[PDB]
């Protein structure tokens, strides 16, 4: 189905309402590394089992949180291309599931958002690095570090100053302890934007002050649960203020090279100076690696989802076509 268009009405409104109550997980219900999608599934903005179409995810992030249309399109189709089933049009917001339908041939994993190295990656704020054995569950120690950073840099609240310090701390902990730490291309970009999302989207829209309290923070990050009477943001947004996060501790894209404390800059990586390159490498290297010589139906589905992806790409970039036209 087509990418949904922006909200007709983007006002702050109650999204924790009678039609979208929080429910606990049933057996089979999938939650993953994204507290946003997790919250939308747990309020029934997405199917509660955590398996959804791209169109469902786009409508959910807009309606539930006032995520802006362009960000919603780019992030949803990028995740779907690398983690979703392109024939069934279904994506797991967590673990690999037979509910996404019959798999394509390898090396495509259709591993859901839990799949490491595709969308999900290292130096997450409240989830551990995949090397430490779990890239998706809420982590109490990490969240207590977010609370500590909120006390030290945010006067008890999560804000872009806290994002700046914590983003860097998580990178330096991954450099120190994960010999397989990877911080290049797609992850380098998403890792910065994600640290703004709590300040931009988890703050009650009647305040919209970019100061997230630790009760609300815990309710989203741990329980996938809106605060009682939660109002979504009063206007569409996603990553606004990411510039403050980068400016706090500017980092070059790089990786550990099989050892802790071996962070090596990758000159082949995109950075914030080459945003078009990040899109080109994502489509030409990542997507094409998972589907090197696709069958005619898969090729059609790929081309359709790549067109959709390109709608989410900022103007100034040229569309790349790994399967032709
Ligand atoms: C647009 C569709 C979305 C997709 C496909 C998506 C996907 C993801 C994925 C796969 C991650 C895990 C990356 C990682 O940390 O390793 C992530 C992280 C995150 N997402 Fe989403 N997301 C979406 C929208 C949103 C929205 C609307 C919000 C907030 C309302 C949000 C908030 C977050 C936050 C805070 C994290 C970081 C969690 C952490 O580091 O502990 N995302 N997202
Ligand atoms: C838009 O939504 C707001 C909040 O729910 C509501 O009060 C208002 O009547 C709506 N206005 C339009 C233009 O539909
Ligand atoms: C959570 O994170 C900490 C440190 O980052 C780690 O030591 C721990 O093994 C993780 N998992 C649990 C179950 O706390
Ligand atoms: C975060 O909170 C601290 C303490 O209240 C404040 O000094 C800082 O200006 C805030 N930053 C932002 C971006 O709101
Ligand atoms: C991707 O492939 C296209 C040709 O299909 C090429 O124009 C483009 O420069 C490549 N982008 C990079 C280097 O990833
Ligand atoms: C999922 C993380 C991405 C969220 C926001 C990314 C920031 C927008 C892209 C670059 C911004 C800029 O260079 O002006
Ligand atoms: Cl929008
Ligand atoms: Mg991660």
């Amino acid at each position: 189905g087509l990418p949904p268009g922006p909200l007709e009405n983007s006002s702050a409104k109650l999204v924790n309402d009678e039609a979208h109550p929080w429910k606990p997980l049933r057996p089979g219900d999938i939650r993953g590394p994204c507290p946003g999608l997790n919250t939308l599934a747990s309020h029934g903005y997405l199917p509660r089992n955590g398996v959804a179409t791209p169109a469902q995810i786009i409508n959910a992030v807009q309606e539930g949180f006032n995520f802006d249309n362009q960000a919603a399109i780019f992030l949803t189709y990028a995740a779907h291309l690398v983690d979703g089933n392109l024939i069934t049009d279904l994506l797991s917001i967590g673990r690999k599931t037979r509910l996404t339908g019959p798999d394509p041939p390898p090396p495509a994993s259709v591993g859901g958002l839990n799949e490491h190295g595709t969308f999900e990656g290292d130096a997450s704020m409240t989830r551990g690095d995949a090397f430490f054995g779990n890239n998706h569950d809420f982590n109490e120690t990490l969240f207590e570090q977010l609370v500590d950073y909120s006390n030290r840099f945010g006067g008890g609240k999560y804000n872009l100053t806290v994002a700046g310090e914590l983003r860097f701390k998580r990178i330096q902990d991954s450099i120190a302890t994960n010999p397989n730490f990877s911080f290049v291309d797609f992850r380098f970009f998403t890792a910065y934007g994600e640290t703004t999302f709590p300040a931009n989207l988890f703050v009650d829209g009647r305040r919209d002050d970019g100061q997230l309290d630790m009760d609300a923070a815990r309710s989203f990050f741990q329980f996938s649960r809106m605060p009682d009477d939660f109002f979504r943001a009063p206007s569409p947004r996603s990553g606004t203020g990411v510039e403050v996060v980068v400016q706090a501790h500017p980092m070059q894209p790089g990786r550990n090279v099989g050892k802790i404390n071996s962070y090596t800059v990758d000159p082949t990586s995109s950075d914030f100076s080459t945003p078009c390159l990040m899109y080109e490498k994502f489509v030409n290297i990542t997507v094409k690696s998972l589907y090197p010589n696709p069958t005619v139906q898969l090729r059609k589905a790929l081309n359709t989802n790549l067109d959709f992806l390109f709608q989410g790409v900022a103007a100034g970039c040229t569309q790349v076509f790994p399967y032709g036209r």
